């Protein structure tokens, strides 16, 4: 078991374990962004980095929307990208506080400019399970 908050996948097309309707990510990297992501040009640096490392990425942001989400989803559907996205839990100051808690458990840093983030700022966990209503981070670094 591990940490679990009540936020599910941003797109049902992130699912890779349909028999359970879940997204299971083994040894993923974790991005904690206290902002709404909409431009893909913004995340390219981090997407390039985790791709060289050959590990999946979990994006936990205030919201991931529009073009960014569209690209993430479509590329996942083709298999060119191994990523999943969910909204950050809580509201107001509680959101920020909870974001740091997740950062601490995984060893990451809550984003500084998103364009200049690295694997060093990313969190890590042994496994992550995401369904329609929740996200469970298992064994954080």
């Amino acid at each position: 078991e591990g940490m679990q908050f009540d936020r599910g996948y941003l797109s049902p097309y992130f699912i890779n374990k349909p028999e359970t309707g879940a997204v299971e990510l083994e040894s993923p990297f974790i991005l904690l962004a206290d902002k709404k992501i909409s431009n893909i040009r913004e995340m390219l640096p981090v997407l390039e980095a985790v791709a060289k490392a050959g590990k999946p990425l979990l994006i936990i942001a205030e919201d991931v929307e529009g073009e960014a989400l569209a690209t993430l989803v479509v590329n996942t559907m083709r298999g060119i990208v191994k990523v999943a996205a969910v909204k950050a839990p809580g509201f107001g100051d509680r959101r920020k506080a909870m974001l740091q808690d997740i950062a601490t458990l995984t060893g990451g840093t809550v984003i500084m400019e998103l364009e200049k983030a690295t694997l060093e700022d990313l969190g890590q966990a042994k496994r992550v399970v995401i369904n329609k209503d929740t996200t469970t981070i298992i064994d954080g670094v």
